[PDB]
């Protein structure tokens, strides 16, 4: 059970080991199109690129690439998509790729502004009678309802297909709270937030995946993962304490590189499944 494992790697101090054999045994995949010189300003970071193999197509002829994967959870039956904070130049790209998924959450994880300086485009509207259009991929976007709580704010958007003029409703979460440095002290605030994102549907089969990102889309966003799918299938197991929080990681980490940036990270994930299993139990 991951709670004893937890006060053995808590009492020795082992978190940066732990973490290190992880990186030692993550997959490697070759990253060919995210490399090619016309999609450099297309990635925020340098070493943060998906694999090909899982990687999210547009579909524009001219140029199919964004910095987003694909992560399928088989045994959870969950999806999701992890992507980077847009920039400038992919905003676009990015509701292009959320129309297209069929998507109907967008989960981020990140202030536009941290350490004093921008993380992410803004890539919403923020009144409701100044809607955004994105003319390289045809789309209209409209705030039409913003809910602003405590620890996340929660907007109603729709995104309408200038080209067909069909409109979706789009949830847009954002978890407003994490701090600029280290994780949040409890996991409670992430478990209320998290378990609001599940009550909207936007995790369910019957949308396309959710769409989560942070700045890189690989440390926050994969703690959201990881927390979700972990509880998912402590609930379907006949044994939950079956549910090994490494492996489960090692199987994320076959579809994008990185998740799970430091070991105070992991330390976070650990502690968020340990306390949502108790109010799943």
């Amino acid at each position: 059970e991951m709670e004893k494992e937890f006060e053995q790697i808590d009492k020795s101090g082992s978190w940066a080991a732990i973490y290190q054999d992880i990186r030692h045994e993550a997959s490697d995949f070759p990253s060919r199109v995210a490399k090619l010189p016309k999609n450099k300003n297309r990635n925020r970071y340098r070493d943060v690129s998906p694999f090909d193999h899982s990687r999210i197509k547009l579909h524009q002829e001219d140029n199919d690439y964004i910095n987003a994967s694909l992560i399928k959870m088989e045994e959870a039956q969950r999806s999701y998509i992890l992507t980077q904070g847009p920039l400038p130049n992919t905003v676009g790209h990015f509701w292009e790729m959320v129309w297209e998924q069929k998507s109907r959450g967008v989960v981020m994880l990140n202030r536009v502004m941290e350490k004093g300086s921008l993380k992410c485009a803004q890539y919403w509207p923020q009144k409701e009678e100044k809607e955004m259009i994105f003319e390289d991929t045809n789309l209209k976007l409209t705030l039409i309802s913003e809910d602003i709580k405590s620890y996340y704010t929660v907007r109603q958007l729709e995104l309408e297909n200038l080209t067909t003029q069909e409109t979706r409703e789009i949830l847009h979460f954002h978890y407003t709270t994490w701090p600029d440095f280290g994780v949040p002290e409890s996991p409670a605030s992430f478990l209320n937030f998290l378990f609001k994102v599940r009550e909207s549907g936007s995790l369910s089969p019957e949308h396309g995946p959710v769409v989560v990102h942070c700045s890189a889309g690989i440390g926050r966003s994969g703690t959201f993962c990881l927390a979700d799918t972990c509880l998912l299938l402590m609930d379907k197991r006949k044994d939950p304490s079956s549910v090994d929080i490494k492996k489960v990681l090692l199987e994320m980490r076959k579809f994008r590189m990185g998740l799970i940036q430091t070991a105070d990270q992991l330390r976070f994930s650990y502690l968020a499944v340990i306390e949502g299993a108790k109010f799943i139990m």
